[PDB]
């Protein structure tokens, strides 16, 4: 009933933003979906870290000690943003610590260690395919996976595919029960999300999310949302701009989430 209005409002937000906006909502109360450019490709940037962390969690289902396995951090492993890993240079971090740093602080060195643990970007993609995601592709390590060049298929997915995958990982059965709970705990402990999807939602709703930022002013967020009194929602908001040096626009993601919420 409200869906025509939501579509109109998302288009008006996009027009005022100057950029290109992609939205996918799944309401798990009734499997309703609301999409805006839901089948167009967008650069994932650091939102791809959810897939990498989940792939390591899947490996840990058959290796009970895997998350405690130490990984060496060398000075040469530091990249453009690595607030956790830099404390451990010439030392080690466990795979659990790398997963938490990648997800909750968006540490790019930590993401690179997860990618390497999976055999490279193609190993992350192979895990995506194993859980039914035919759209996701990871092609590069950080920081270059965040270049976000328009038209480049590398390191992209669609909002529809990412919402479905995030649902399967956090609420469905793609991971074992303990691993699903650990992923949800990590996402709920994210430090980077208060200005993005969360900022558009009622403060009483619990959120776990993973943000992303990259070239072309790319500003992304993927979230699982537990509204008050309601089954959870999954929401992807992806946003990218026409000039390489464009500024971040987390407010656009908040505005998209607000429009989605007001139409529930
Ligand atoms: C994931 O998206 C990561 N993004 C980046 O490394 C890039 N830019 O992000 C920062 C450094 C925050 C920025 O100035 O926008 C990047 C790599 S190559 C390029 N042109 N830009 C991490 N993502 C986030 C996040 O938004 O979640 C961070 C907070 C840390 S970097």
């Amino acid at each position: 009933a409200q869906t025509s209005a939501v579509q109109q409002k998302l288009a008006a937000l996009e027009k005022s933003s100057g950029g290109r906006l992609g939205v996918a909502l799944i309401d798990t109360a009734d499997n309703t979906q609301v999409l805006y450019r839901g089948d167009e490709r967008f650069p994932m940037c650091s939102t791809s870290k959810v897939m990498a962390a989940a792939a390591v969690l899947k490996q840990s289902e058959t290796q009970k000690q895997l998350l405690n396995q130490p990984v060496e951090i060398k000075p040469a492993d530091l990249v453009n943003y690595n607030p956790i890993a830099e404390k451990h240079v010439n030392g080690t971090m466990t795979l659990a610590e790398l997963s938490a740093a990648a997800l909750q602080y968006s540490d790019n060195t930590a993401m690179n260690k997860l990618i390497a643990q999976l055999g490279g970007p193609g190993g992350v993609t192979a895990f995506a395919r194993a859980i039914g995601d035919e759209t996701f592709r990871l092609d590069r390590t950080a920081p270059t996976l965040n270049t976000a060049i328009p038209g480049d298929p590398r390191d992209t997915t669609t909002p529809r595919a990412m919402a479905q995958t995030l649902r399967q990982l956090t609420l469905g059965h793609a991971l074992g029960e303990t691993q699903r709970a650990q992923l949800v705990t990590w996402l709920k402990g994210n430090t980077t999300g208060a200005a993005s999807i969360r900022a558009g939602l009622p403060t009483s709703w619990t959120v776990g999310d993973k943000t992303g930022s990259g070239g072309y002013g790319t500003t992304n967020d993927i979230a699982v949302i537990w509204p008050q009194g309601r089954a959870p929602l999954v929401l992807v908001t992806y946003f990218t701009q026409p000039q390489q040096n464009a500024e971040s626009r987390r407010d656009v993601l908040a505005s998209a989430a607000r429009i989605i919420a007001e139409g529930l």
